DNA sequence: ATCCTGGAGAATCCCGGTGCCGAGGCCGCTCAATTGGTCGTAGACAGCTCTAGCACCGCTTAAACGCACGTACGCGCTGTCCCCCGCGTTTTAACCGCCAAGGGGATTACTCCCTAGTCTCCAGGCACGTGTCAGATATATACATCCTGTGAT
């Protein structure tokens, strides 16, 4: 049994990646969300939170 | 009428202290993330068809290009006038803090029933084919609008 690891850590983010995966899926976005969709989208938004703090 | 200091008079910035309540850090806990395994199908891939987008040619001709004339428009200048602005005094009700009441939003527990998912079958709707009528084209005639002269007022 793997130790539990949160995806932020591994993606080296700062926001949330599987509440991101999680928040795509549903909303009714599409029947499906791919693995790196959430990820590619947690980096963008953490982007533009840096840009606006900066 | 307009430029140049120099002072008077507010208004705005900076300085230092009071004090408060909103941010920031800590603890419990709980339920949303993570892991791990299974299933099946959406998407990747290769192959093939053949539509339709590119390139080229020559001819017809309606648009675009450039020029010359002249005048309606944009622009600046002047003067009137009147209607906003700025100030001061009086009047209003917005804001604040406190209080009480209760209406309606938020959460809980429970149960159907109203939908999704499945399979079967047939007719409603789309791709193709064909015929002819509506609208486009072009001809020619007649009416309406525009712009100088021309007399009347």
């Amino acid at each position: 049994r793997a130790k539990a690891k949160s995806r932020s850590s591994r993606a080296g983010l700062q926001f949330p990646v599987g509440r991101v995966h999680r928040l795509l899926r549903k909303g009714n976005y599409a029947e499906r969300v791919g693995a790196g969709a959430p990820v590619y989208m947690a980096a963008v938004l953490e982007y533009l939170t840096a840009e606006i703090l900066e």
